[PDB]
């Protein structure tokens, strides 16, 4: 009995993101999940270096490689209800299900959302927030403004998740995208 | 002060890897670099569940998202590159806000892998090439046709149980 399951991972790549403006470069889910994995990773290192955390950093960049692996199953859906998120859930389900049986408690917790404790949970969301806010820094950058949008809309999202790791976040590393 | 580290990590997804053959697909270092880490988490968990390991599979991933991080700096260097590598780590560290250097450092520069996590990190860059290969080959690039045949040497030279493991579960749904 062979497994599927890293074959479907291998797609990752092929699934390309805001499908809805002219994107004067294309990212895929692949792209992000590493720009999202090494962001996580280093909120929760400031975190726990500079604000008392106690969260498993190196376990926080793994959930952030695999955060939107139900992709591969399907397709991006531009973020602008309940219905999806449940529809996720069960991508999520079925990718677990893929998994060899001796091995499935290791990924379990890292595709399914549901295993996110609270705190990797805002990391994790922290991150994905900032990385499409870097996204649209680098179309602005790039002369494009149909990312003007959604940078303002961003804005918005990081000061609902705002926490005292994205503010060093954003003072020392967001200023070189501009 | 503000750093350009991760300006610069953003730019991991512009450089392009096998430069010298037509790709069906051309694959950046980001894709690489997330693929290596989930193959080499993969593999370190095997080695734990199935083979006696006893090795962190969580750190194997996070080495495994930064082993090509100086590409930034330098491009591809397809296979003294070590200089100009080495120069371009302490490059990307020197970026690094000093206060939290000592987590990146031993990330970018590559000083501190235990033996076990250099073997892993590296067999899961051969088998990345080598699925690579595999599916250049399954569009009908036969450029990849030598590749395949001397990955198939670095494979067998870097054996383990795990990748033996990961060879036959995972990846005849590549072929
Ligand atoms: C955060 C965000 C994502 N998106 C798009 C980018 C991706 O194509 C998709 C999923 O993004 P996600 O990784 O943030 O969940 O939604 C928007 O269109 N607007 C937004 O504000
Ligand atoms: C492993 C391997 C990599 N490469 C290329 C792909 C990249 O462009 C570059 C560095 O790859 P690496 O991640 O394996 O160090 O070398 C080969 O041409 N042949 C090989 O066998
Ligand atoms: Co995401
Ligand atoms: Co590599």
């Amino acid at each position: 009995k062979q497994s599927h399951f890293f074959a479907h991972l291998s797609r990752l790549k092929l699934i390309n993101r805001w499908p809805l403006m002219r994107n004067v470069r294309t990212e895929n889910v692949s792209e992000h999940s590493l720009q999202v994995a090494m962001v996580a990773h280093a909120l929760a290192a400031i975190k726990n270096r500079k604000f008392g955390g106690n969260v498993n950093a190196e376990r926080i960049a793994l959930l952030a490689m695999y955060h939107d692996a139900s992709a591969v199953l399907t397709g991006d859906l531009p973020t602008p209800a309940q219905e999806y998120k449940a529809i996720e859930k069960i991508a999520q389900q079925k990718l677990v299900d893929m998994v060899p049986e001796e091995l499935r408690d290791i990924f379990a917790p890292l595709i399914d959302e549901h295993a996110y404790s609270d705190e990797e949970k805002s990391l994790v969301k922290q991150a994905d927030a900032l990385c499409a806010y870097l996204k649209c820094l680098e179309e602005l950058a790039a002369g494009n403004n149909e990312f003007l949008l959604a940078k303002t809309r961003l804005e918005a999202t990081l000061e609902a998740r705002r926490s005292q790791e994205m503010d060093y976040f954003m003072e020392i590393f967001v200023p070189s995208f501009h």
